[PDB]
Formats: structure tokens, sequence, C-alpha cells
């Protein structure tokens, strides 16, 4: 896809001060039933999000990729992780404006109190696998908690898959 008309210039406030490290879409699928069929042709979302560092931050992004895919779990069997998430880098995603109807989808999900486990394809030699999207109904922004940890997470992570 040759991207001749590439778009340009979302640094709209929703953080207090901090740099642009990564702007790509993050894709996911909505879990409306623990049994159905559950395959292609789902409740398909996606939305161009922006992750905010602390400007000076040890994140150098870069080679990661244009596309992240993120997976919705309820946030009660997270409280299993409480260890994980606090070992963990807290960045933000300002989602590139925050009126978007897909966007209010995610708020409408997380607002009926679920979480987002954002697993990274190839990214860059030895730095990120996977982080977790937490929106914060408290303070309107997105939250990204990326465990310095990150294999024992997804150990975690996998057992949350059940049901």
């Amino acid at each position: 896809m040759g991207h001749h008309h590439h778009h340009h210039s979302h640094g709209q406030q929703s953080v207090s001060n901090k740099l642009l490290a990564w702007s790509g879409v993050l894709e996911w699928q909505e879990k409306p039933k623990p049994a159905s069929v559950d395959a292609n042709t789902k409740l398909t979302r996606s939305l161009p999000c922006q992750v905010y560092v602390n400007h000076g931050e040890n994140l150098k992004t870069e080679q990661w990729p244009q596309k992240l895919i993120m997976q919705l779990i309820p946030q009660q069997l997270l409280t299993t992780l409480g260890p994980l998430f606090r070992n963990s880098r807290m960045v933000q995603f300002h989602f590139t404006n925050k009126d978007l109807e897909s966007l209010k989808g995610l708020y409408r999900i997380m607002g009926n109190g679920f979480a987002g486990c954002v697993h990274f394809p190839h990214t860059a030699p030895c730095e990120v696998r996977v982080l977790m999207l937490l929106y914060s109904s408290k303070k309107k922004i997105f939250m990204g908690l990326i465990p310095y940890d990150q294999s024992g997470f997804v150990n975690g992570i996998r057992q949350v898959i059940t049901n």
C-alpha cells in the first residue's frame, strides 16, 4: 500500500508533558459471548493510537510495527497479576483525538470492567513483547503498563484466556 497522502500533526493535550514515541493502528477482537463459534467476521475494531513516553525515557521504539494486536479480557482476573502491574512502565495512549465512535466503543468495553492485553509482533532486538492497556475512568486517559518482566506476565495472561 503506497501511502501517497500520509497524515500528520495531532498533538492535542491529554498528557501533562510527554513526547510522542510511536504512532500506528491498534486492532482487537471483541468477546460478546464465551460460546457461539468465534472465528473471523466477528466484532473487529481498530483505532490510530499514539504512545507518549516521559521525554528522556529508555524506550527507543523506532523498529515497532505500523500496527499492534490487542486482547479483550475481564479486569476481575488481572487482580492475580498484582506485582506484574507494579514492576511496569506506565505510558499514555492519546488514540489521535478522543471523540471517535469506535473509541466510544472502547470507552464502553472498559466501562463494563474489561482490559486490553496488547501483544506485539516482531519489534526490535530485545525490548517490548507485551503491555496492558487500562482506561482510567477517573483521569479520562488510556494507560499502558509495560512490565519489565514481560515473560512471566504472558504466563499470567495465558491462564486469563480461560472462558
